[PDB]
């Protein structure tokens, strides 16, 4: 349970983002990075680019995770995602910006110790596919806790549809228009899933604390995308706030 700080940085208003006919805010205009910032940074990392109306991570600028600068709570996110052959990325939700102080200097902690990830992956050609228990490291899974069933991912190079819903602590992941798992935050079963994971209280104290109390006191958090050194695209990014 170390000394941790949560950084509070400016969040944009949703008013600035148009809403579509079904009520979903469009938080990527297909042309610009308005509303987006690199986690732990004051600027869009340069390996993130706009390619053909997609946000794209240029594998091989500075890198790091990219977030949208609005804290969501009850919401339904929809995204399309394409990976290149062997690509790894992911979609983060309820994230917090965290720092610890070691040796009098502030250091950024990764977003994945504060919040869940919906993995993004070429399941056919990437070694993480093999590496969990029961596929919990293949695409759409809650990475290293809960597998996606069914695993209806398309082959690399194609656009996949992702849904992440969080409603009053209930979470559902969607892939290509099926719901593929469900869990419940801030419960003992949640506590348990964490004790089985790499975020176990013994294997990683500060992660367990943040994940068990996911979304802080106010249960709200940033959405974002993972830099994991590989080529990936996202587009049609929209989010409905829930009422
Ligand atoms: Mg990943």
């Amino acid at each position: 349970v170390p000394e941790y700080t949560v950084i509070n940085n400016a969040t944009v208003d949703l008013a600035g983002f148009p809403q579509d006919k079904d009520g979903y805010y469009v938080i990527f205009d297909g042309k610009t990075f308005n509303g987006w910032r690199g986690y732990g940074k004051d600027h869009v990392p340069s390996k993130w680019t706009i390619d053909n109306g997609a946000i794209k991570f240029n594998g091989s600028g500075d890198g790091g995770d990219l977030i949208f600068t609005h804290k969501f709570k009850n919401f339904e996110l929809e995204v399309e995602w394409k990976v290149a052959k062997g690509s790894n990325s992911g979609i983060f939700y309820l994230g917090q910006e965290v720092a610890t102080t070691k040796d009098g200097k502030q250091r950024m902690e990764p977003i994945y110790i504060s919040c869940p990830e919906y993995q993004v992956l070429d399941n056919e050609n990437h070694p993480d596919a093999k590496l969990g228990v029961d596929g919990n490291r293949k695409s759409a899974s809650l990475y290293d806790m809960i597998p996606a069933v069914p695993q209806n991912a398309k082959p690399y190079g194609e656009w996949n549809k992702a849904k992440i819903m969080v409603y009053k602590g209930t979470v559902v992941h969607g892939q290509n228009d099926q719901n593929v798992l469900e869990y419940h935050l801030w419960t003992p079963q949640w506590t348990e899933m964490l004790e089985k994971s790499k975020f176990s209280p013994e294997k990683w104290p500060l992660a367990f604390e943040l994940l068990n109390n996911c979304g802080g006191a106010q249960r709200e958090g940033y959405i974002g995308f993972q830099d994991h050194g590989d080529d990936v695209w996202f587009r049609n990014i929209r989010i409905k706030v829930l009422d």
